[PDB]
């Protein structure tokens, strides 16, 4: 369960979050797979609950109504052509599980859902499961109100309804069997493995039982006794009883603390800088490299939702989040996830956005498609993170580098910071409010390298940046404080 199952030498995924699956395969074909991305982490493929007040939020995906495969981002058929053209051209897809509950304890009755399948939350009945009141927790929940009151104590946590979601008795062979029917059904069309959504609220034990039920992955694509890659989401910042380490024996954890720790250093709060960052990793209290699943931005805590916290870096504040993304993409730390969002109407009202809620880009509901602008940017309001060239070719650099050793370390004292992987590739950050200029050994061999942050190697020529490592693997550097990217990446694809 901890392998990616990604192709030989690619090493990330990226969260399309709330695409459509047409507009998925699509971007496999003709973006993600020329372009060296591992693997696509897709929104949940499940009949959910369709909310209209607030108006079709992006969270109603996770109030579960059946475990047919019928949502916004498409149907059944769709999602299947998906995993097929994705598989294909070596691009895998990771779905995002949500087992852990059905819909709010509060919605109505009736067929408000994706599908238009019945459901009654009230005398708990979901009959296109079909799950009755006998496959919820309402007898084992020991609070008054039936929901989750109380962090520190690991048992409420895992029995009681997170937020007034129906809890599922996933100490049952019954309820272990639905969940595991969906999964199975999932691995077959070709999926390569799963985000294990609210980890944290099932008993490490549970999750081993439905696990144990799974097939090998799909023999026409994956080598004979492949299992499915799991990273479960537990938000483990330190101080309850419940650990990130509890949940090892199924599979990769969500590193929370990663993204936190970064966005603090790179906006140079708390007295933080990035000289500190030579021991990144387990130096700095972090779970394990090999069960590391690390970002620098979720699709919950753009938006100030799960843990939130005012250090994480997004797409709306572009320079930082290109360097802290560059940071996380040549340090050997942890497997690496790249979020790719859409724009919506921030407004904040005593320090906290009420549009926080707000679904994908639409047309009365309907998902909009992801249009491709001439500069390869997109329209229709889809930001495309991973389309952004300093990004994308950090995707590269991460394969390029994979598997040599962080080397040649420099620090100024301060912010000014550089290091190498090996004699494969070599990076340099000015973080600090001066210019940065300064010969340095880069561990590569002599020649003509394009900077790949500030331009891309076509022809036998740079369209941007060039640095010129001599015989001694030394290169002179030079970034202004004020540069619109202060950092600069070399690696040997980028070697003219
Ligand atoms: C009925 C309910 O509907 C709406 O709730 C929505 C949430 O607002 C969304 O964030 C979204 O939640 C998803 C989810 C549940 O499916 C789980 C994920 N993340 C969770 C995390 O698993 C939880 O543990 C918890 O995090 C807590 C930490 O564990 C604590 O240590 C501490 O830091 O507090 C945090 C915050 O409580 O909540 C996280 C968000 C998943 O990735 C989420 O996207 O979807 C639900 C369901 O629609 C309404 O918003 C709400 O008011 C209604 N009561
Ligand atoms: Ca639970
Ligand atoms: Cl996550």
């Amino acid at each position: 369960q901890y392998s990616s199952n990604t192709q030989q030498g690619r090493t990330s995924i990226v969260h399309l979050f709330e695409w459509r699956w047409v507009d998925i395969a699509l971007e496999c074909e003709r973006y993600l797979a020329p372009k060296g991305f591992g693997g696509v982490q897709v929104s949940p493929p499940n009949e959910n609950v369709a909310i209209h007040n607030p108006f079709r939020p992006w969270w109603e995906r996770y109030q579960p109504v059946s475990y047919k495969l019928c949502t916004r981002s498409g149907n059944e058929d769709e999602f299947r052509n998906m995993v097929t053209r994705c598989n294909n051209v070596g691009v895998r897809i990771y779905v995002d599980a949500v087992i852990n509950h059905m819909c709010g304890n509060a919605v109505s009755a009736g067929t408000s859902s994706t599908c238009g399948s019945y459901f009654n939350p009230g005398s708990r009945d979901f009959p296109a499961v079909p799950y009755s009141g006998w496959d919820f927790n309402d007898g084992k929940c020991k609070t008054g109100s039936g929901d989750i009151e109380n962090y520190n104590d690991a048992t409420q946590v895992r029995d009681c309804r997170l937020s007034g979601l129906l809890d599922l008795a996933l100490g049952k062979d019954y309820v272990r069997s639905k969940i595991a029917e969906y999964m199975n059904h999932l691995i077959d069309i070709g999926v390569a493995g799963f985000r294990i959504d609210a980890s944290k609220h099932m008993w490490p034990g549970d999750i081993k039982a439905i696990l144990d039920k799974l097939h090998n992955l799909n023999s026409n694509w994956f080598p004979e006794g492949s299992k499915p890659f799991i990273y479960q989401e537990v938000i483990d910042l330190g101080g309850e009883p419940i650990k990130s380490s509890d949940y090892f024996g199924n599979g990769r954890v969500t590193e929370f603390k990663y993204g936190a720790k970064l966005g603090t250093v790179i906006r140079k709060w708390n007295g933080e800088k990035m000289s500190y960052l030579k021991n990144w990793g387990e130096g700095w209290g972090f779970m394990p490299s090999d069960r590391a699943l690390v970002f620098v931005d979720n699709h919950d805590n753009q938006r100030g939702h799960g843990a939130g916290g005012a250090s994480i870096l997004t797409f709306a504040d572009a320079r930082l989040y290109k360097m802290a993304v560059g940071f996380m993409l040549a340090h050997p730390y942890g497997f690496t996830r790249v979020m790719s969002s859409y724009r919506w109407p921030r407004y904040f009202e005593n320090g906290k956005d009420v549009n926080d809620w707000v679904g994908p880009p639409n047309d009365n509901g309907v998902t909009k498609e992801v249009t491709i602008n001439p500069d390869t940017t997109c329209g229709n309001d889809w930001v495309c993170e991973h389309r952004w060239r300093q990004i994308r070719n950090m995707v590269n650099f991460r394969n390029v580098v994979d598997g040599q050793p962080f080397t040649n370390w420099y620090d100024n004292g301060s912010n000014q910071v550089a290091f190498g992987r090996g004699n494969r590739g070599f990076i340099v950050f000015n973080n600090d409010d001066w210019t940065f200029s300064l010969t340095l050994q880069t561990g590569l061999p002599a020649g003509t390298y394009c900077d790949v942050i500030s331009g891309d190697k076509i022809n036998g020529n740079c369209t941007g940046i060039k640095i010129y490592v001599s015989d001694d693997g030394k290169a002179h550097f030079s970034i202004s404080n004020s540069a619109e990217d202060p950092f600069i990446a070399i690696h040997a694809e980028s070697k003219l």
